[PDB]
DNA sequence: GGGGGAAGGATTCC
DNA sequence: ACGGAATCCTTCCCCC
């Protein structure tokens, strides 16, 4: 089995540089403004020009401007990136319809069939890395190896606009040297917790007692890692479908006033149905970020699809439910629809 | 003891 | 106490 991973480089930002080529070479920073007050928001993604000066995804738009006050700060236009993504996906979709669109800018391509060998598989990378650059002028890094997890690791190592192959030997070198913190799906929180238990390499997960792990990071997350250190991972490249769609918005001011919130909540839903588009959801989650940034949410699953009229109706109840089991004032409020029909 | 699921909390950027 | 979209995942639950 041979898996080929593709990752669009600084995607949201690069897309913008493609829509306005006057930025290429300039620090471009795609942001998300909450409108709570000018420059209130966070950085979604930056290009390498911004990044090399300390501007990364997640920091407040304010602190980002203190570093690079003269960079091009642009608002998020997910929709645009979405269509661009689709096109690139269908583009890839023609090298193995046994692909997995992991995210708006990640995709795992099973090239087991289409080509056997680490030489011809690599040359399928440029055959693809060149076409995407040609057909849509987008630079995409390629990762290639035995399973999704290492192909993914390969790309993170070669970026941007690069390519790398992690054969069966390297996989072995990494499991003993790769920083646990660099493993796909291991966030800051999970990495830290691993420092404690005494883990810093994928291999260390073999010393500790499964039971200890299972308690600090969970069975699943636990099995995942052990599985990796054993080169005994292998998980198929499968279709995968967005399993939820939603919208959370920051209210102009905080509150605990049901009637002051409604409009935002009702805007979240209406704006969530547009993005649903025909798909029918049977589960709804009214979500609310607290005054202290804690995500509290209450949902409900029905034995049928949820008509929008019903969303309005139920979204309120769930909201009234929240206010009951909490104290904090609500800052951001939104909805989430799932369990599609 | 454990299936099948809903619900709520937590974490990754998938 | 500066944003947002999703998913992961650990517990509660009805009941065989
Ligand atoms: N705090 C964060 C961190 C990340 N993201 C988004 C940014 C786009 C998406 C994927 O990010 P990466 O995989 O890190 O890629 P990138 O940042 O878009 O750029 P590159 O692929 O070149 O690393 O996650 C976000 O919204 N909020
Ligand atoms: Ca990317
Ligand atoms: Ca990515
Ligand atoms: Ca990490
Ligand atoms: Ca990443």
């Amino acid at each position: 089995m041979i898996v080929l991973f593709v990752d669009f480089d600084y995607f949201y930002a690069q897309v913008e540089e493609v829509l306005n080529p006057s930025l290429k070479g300039k620090p471009v920073v795609v942001c998300v403004f909450s409108g709570r007050f000018e420059d209130s928001g966070a950085v979604a993604t930056a290009n390498y020009e911004a990044r090399k000066f300390g501007v990364k995804a997640g920091i407040p738009i304010v602190e980002a401007k203190k570093i690079l006050p003269n960079a091009v700060y642009l608002p998020m236009r997910k929709e645009v990136y979405q269509q661009v993504s689709s096109r690139i996906m269908n583009l890839l979709r023609e090298y193995s319809e046994k692909i997995e669109i992991a995210s708006i800018d990640e995709a795992y391509l099973d090239i087991s069939d289409k080509v056997r060998d680490y030489r011809e598989a690599y040359n399928l990378g440029l055959e693809i890395k060149n076409k995407i650059l040609e057909k849509e002028k987008i630079t995409v890094t390629v990762g290639i190896s035995k399973n999704k997890v290492f192909a993914k690791i390969a790309a993170d190592m070669a970026k941007p606009n690069g390519i790398k192959v992690i054969d069966d030997e390297e996989v072995k070198r990494l499991i003993r040297e790769l920083d646990i913190a660099d493993v796909p799906g291991i966030g800051n929180i999970t990495a830290e917790k691993l420092k404690k238990l005494g883990i810093n390499k994928l291999v260390d997960t073999l010393s500790i007692e499964f039971d200890k792990l299972k308690g600090m990071i969970g069975e699943a997350k636990a099995k995942y890692l052990i599985s990796l250190a054993r080169d005994e991972y292998n998980e198929p490249i499968r279709t995968r479908v967005r399993k939820s769609i939603g919208r959370i918005v920051t209210m102009k001011r905080n509150s605990r006033n049901l009637e002051e919130i409604k409009p935002y909540l009702f805007r979240a839903i209406e704006e969530s149905y547009y993005k649903l588009d025909k798909r029918i959801p049977k589960a709804i989650h009214v979500v609310a970020v607290t005054e202290d940034l804690d995500i509290v949410s209450r949902g409900r699953t029905f034995p049928h699809g949820i008509s929008k009229e019903t969303a309005y109706s139920e979204s309120v109840k769930l909201l009234q439910k929240i206010l009951e089991e909490d104290e904090r004032k609500i800052r951001r409020i939104g909805v989430r629809f799932s369990k599609f029909i």
